[PDB]
DNA sequence: CCCGGTATGACAGCCGCG
DNA sequence: GCGGCTGTCATACCG
């Protein structure tokens, strides 16, 4: 098989690389390697190395790193530019692996554990490690097995050796429901003291060093716990050993609010699934504990104990190591379903860079487009400290609030992207620029035409047309290879198809699949002797089909997040390739692009209904319109529609025929106006939103910008069965929002959009008297909690003090003293509530730690002294409003029409 | 060392309030 | 104070 590497560091003059060489064998090895730095130079004096702007470069040989970083160091003192990669170990991947990397991930070793601390004075912080560690499960993905370390006797209690027989048993048959799936995969390892136990897993690690090292909190809490834990019982140099190359650094992350520390352990990658997941998920989540994470993903139930986590393993250690070995296993059991750790290597492998850095798109990006100009034996640009400056954003239409009957959507295709090649956006092909007009004169096109030979952007920017531009360039190629592995994955389901078939007629003999290449679908050459093969063989051909289907898909994916990453990597002052013109050029595009066609549609629609001055476009958010359809309906009548389903047919049919052609035909003129290289602003139909017909409904209706709540049919040519409600930016769609509430809202708007005045009335009326016998988690609010010392003056609240604020400081005047009662992290979430007058604590509000049942200690008083009409006048009845005013409805029986003006 | 725009709740300075 | 209008911070959303 061809190499790949695992893990790449630079300590001191050297680079570290363990790699998977030619024989599947992981290898490590440690080399001087010789840089190389780029710098100008005379015309005359020939090379092969030119940079982006087209001028002459030298290559300069350096004997060893520090000669180059020395030298870095000497060109900033005396005001030159010196050119290339200055991140050696990127540059040391890419002479190495100077190919199209395919990688084995079953040669990858990915681990990921999860330790037991029992900690009876609250949190066992990790920088100290002041408390035994009593467990440590450790997958190995490998071995696929899983490693247990049990600590038997601690200061905190002496216990009995786990039993794997009963953690097999049902949950009613003794507890501990530990699936069959791992039961054979669990190897257990007993321990009589705490030294014996830290030494085994040290040489367990030893033996099955992990490349990368994943978990739930694990780069936290887990690493650093363990790295301190060990450093201070047997010393800094054994501690050290956790590195395969023997080196740790401690590094401070620092905020703006709560810093902490973190342990970096050279040449392991760490992948903390939490950070993982608060990236690539794309979904807010009211809490981030693991718990709350696989009731969300994995619908598998609550992992319960009785009593305290502190006397767990003192009052049931049976379950105590059950509930460790299931923490690792509901880790696993998700990157089987969101694969979020195949993805973050399979972008690792391409950009060529070390997998923790996925987390940066700056890193990523760098790097994929330092190995294409290094292929045209281009020179990459020095990073230059650029100050920060905020450059303006997108156009938001400020939409009046009212209800909207029928609606259609328009949406830009990748607008940002779009815009780069369109206009040949790059560092380098900056044409020069031009005195600008205001934005409306350009939306009109009233403004003289920017340029005659250069591709033109609303602020001034100027680019060439004959230049291929860097950026462009290599965003047209990752643009390119997402429509290939479309060509990809199709091929093995038009293939897929007749296998079923396939097998209906099938005659065995002996197991023959020919080897042959599923990416590439097959000719009537090999579908003929394909089928009158074996039944068994069949199997087979099927099995590799499915595989490379998916892993079509898998490749396809990894690009939109890079095609989406773009932009926000241009936009960042530490991007080598950022300039805030350019990025500016960008955005002022879009500002234009929509509004000229929000201008067209207007235009358009009023020629074919024969009016004059009727806004038909309503709402337009950054890439997206939103058009009131409510004439064209008109235009026909709602009374002569059978069913629902003919009058969404009608806005489908229109749009298609009639709108797209106006709108193409419009952004080609806007080409053609600013001189763009290429015509890249494709728009098409998205929503048709609307109410049943010969229903009560309202169909939809904005509040404000980013605000509104549409009942859609039709989503870019798919017919709902039953329609969704596509609420946007309102109470239901926020996290701030109780859940029992959160689900009553969106039925008064499911009511409001398909039913009627009469049935939000009914709903609402009903919803008062019913409404103390909920559950409390259910009806209380969540908001993160930061800065809590900044307004801390002795426990109580300080000059302007926030309302979440206010109940986190009621908390600890609650709590004050008892340490097991749960403790509130800086940056953790917390549920809030609101408390009556003459309340026994001092303020008007209390809040406890996100993802939990509030301690027992207090919830005798607060579930009796909260009140429950402010907590529904404040979150249910004051958002209410918000949505029948803006809609002209009405949610109680007599409310006057006259209770609705600003009056004097 | 992913972008700017914009909402709601909540508190606090400030001006006129017989 | 009693409200009104407005600047401010904190938070969380939309692209």
């Amino acid at each position: 098989m061809k190499e790949f590497y695992l893990t790449v560091e630079q300590i001191g003059d050297s680079i570290f690389e363990r790699y998977i060489d030619s024989n599947g064998r992981e290898r490590t090895r440690e080399v001087e390697y010789k840089p190389s730095l780029f710098a100008h130079c005379p015309e005359s004096q020939a090379t092969k190395y030119f940079d982006i702007y087209g001028k002459p470069c030298t290559r300069k040989l350096f004997a060893n790193m520090r000669d180059a970083s020395q030298w870095i160091k000497r060109m900033e003192d005396i005001g030159l530019e010196a050119l290339g990669m200055d991140d050696f170990k990127l540059a040391y991947l890419s002479d190495t692996y100077n190919y199209e990397i395919k990688y084995d991930h079953t040669k990858i070793r990915v681990a990921n554990f999860d330790i037991e601390v029992t900690s009876p004075d609250g949190f066992p912080e990790p920088s100290q490690a002041k408390h035994p560690i009593d467990a440590i499960t450790h997958y190995d993905s490998i071995d696929d097995r899983f490693y247990v370390f049990d600590l038997l006797n601690s200061p905190y209690g002496n216990v009995e050796e786990w039993s794997i027989e009963i953690a097999a048993k049902l949950q009613e048959q003794g507890g501990d429901e530990v699936p069959s799936e791992i039961i054979d995969k669990i190897i257990y390892m007993p321990f009589d003291n705490e030294k014996e136990l830290l030494m085994e897993y040290l040489n367990f690690w030893q033996q099955k060093t992990p490349v990368i090292l994943t978990g739930w909190n694990v780069e936290s809490f887990a690493i650093p716990y363990v790295y301190n834990r060990i450093k201070n019982i047997f010393g800094e140099s054994t501690a050290k050993r956790l590195s395969p190359h023997r080196k740790t650094r401690v590094k401070v992350i620092e905020n703006m609010y709560g810093s902490r520390e973190i342990i970096t352990l050279f040449g392991i990658s760490v992948l903390d699934y939490i950070d993982l997941y608060k990236k690539f998920s794309f979904t807010n989540q009211p809490s981030y504990s693991l718990d709350y994470i696989s009731e969300f993903e994995l619908n598998v139930g609550k992992l319960k104990y009785d009593g305290p986590i502190s006397k767990l393993r003192e009052s049931n250690h049976q379950r105590y190591i059950s509930y460790n070995i299931i923490a690792v296993y509901r880790v696993l059991q998700i990157d089987a379903k969101r694969q979020f750790i195949n993805l973050s290597l399979d972008m690792g492998y391409y950009a060529k860079i070390q997998i923790q850095s996925v987390f940066s798109p700056i890193k990523t990006w760098d790097a994929i487009i330092f190995n294409s100009l290094k292929e045209q034996n281009k020179v990459i640009p020095q990073g230059r400290s650029h100050p920060v400056q905020p450059y303006p954003g997108a156009f938001v239409k400020e939409p009046i609030p009212n209800r909207y009957k029928y609606v259609m959507s328009f949406d830009l295709t990748s607008l940002y992207p779009s815009i780069i090649r369109q206009v040949n956006i790059s560092p380098e092909t900056i044409a020069g620029t031009f005195k600008v007009a205001p934005l409306h004169d350009y939306i009109n096109a009233v403004a003289e035409r920017p340029s005659d030979v250069y591709s033109c952007s609303p602020n001034g920017m100027m680019y060439y047309k004959d230049r291929d531009g860097v950026v462009p360039t290599e965003i047209t190629k990752v643009f390119n290879q997402r429509k290939e592995h479309k060509g990809y994955m199709l091929a093995a389901q038009r293939n897929g198809e007749i296998i079923k078939e396939a097998l209906h007629n099938p005659n065995l003999s002996v197991d023959e699949p020919l080897d042959v290449d599923y990416r590439f679908d097959f000719s009537d050459e090999i579908k003929e002797k394909i089928k009158k093969l074996s039944a068994k063989s069949l199997n087979e051909m099927l099995f590799r089909a499915q595989r490379t289907e998916v892993a079509g898909m898998t490749a396809q994916i990894n690009r939109k997040l890079l095609i989406n990453s773009l932009y926000g990597a241009l936009g960042n002052v530490w991007f080598r390739y950022y300039d805030l013109r350019n990025a500016t050029a960008i955005t002022t595009f879009g500002q234009m692009a929509l509004q000229w066609i929000e201008r067209k549609v207007n235009e358009y629609l009023n020629e074919v209904c024969g009016t004059e001055g009727e806004a038909f476009v309503l709402y337009g958010d950054t890439d997206s319109i939103y058009v009131s359809a409510d004439k064209i309906i008109d235009k026909v009548g709602e009374s002569k529609f059978r069913d629902t389903n003919h009058w969404v047919d009608f806005l489908d049919k229109f749009a298609r025929e009639r709108m797209e052609p106006a709108i193409d035909r419009g952004f080609r003129e806007m080409c053609e106006y600013m001189n763009n290289k290429q015509h890249l602003m494709f728009m098409d139909r998205e929503a048709i939103a609307g109410p049943p017909l010969g229903s009560k409904g309202i169909g939809g209706f904005w509040t404000g910008k980013k605000r509104y709540a549409l009942n859609v049919w039709d989503m870019e040519g798919t017919r709902y069965a039953e329609p969704k409600l596509k609420i946007m930016g309102l109470e239901t769609q926020k996290s701030s929002t109780p859940k029992a509430v959160q689900k009553a809202l969106k039925e008064c708007i499911r009511r409001m959009l398909q039913e009627g005045e009469e049935s939000l009335q009914e709903y609402f009326k009903e919803f008062e008297k019913e409404f103390r016998q909920l559950n409390y988690i259910s009806i209380a609010s969540v908001s993160s909690a930061n800065n809590i010392a900044k307004y801390d003056v002795g426990g109580f609240p300080g000059p302007k003090c926030p309302f979440h604020i206010r109940g986190i400081l009621t908390y600890n005047r609650a709590i004050k003293g008892n340490i097991d009662a749960p403790q509130v992290v800086e940056g953790e979430k917390v549920y809030v509530l609101p408390l009556r007058e003459g309340n026994p604590f001092g303020d008007k509000c209390i809040a406890w730690p996100s993802g939990t049942e509030i301690t027992d200690l207090i919830k005798d008083d607060v579930l009796h002294w909260m009140d429950y009409t402010v907590l529904l006048e404040k979150t249910f009845i004051k958002p209410l409003e918000g949505f029948t005013s803006a809609a002209k409805l009405d949610y109680e029986k007599k409310a006057s029409l006259f209770d609705m003006f600003d009056f004097h």
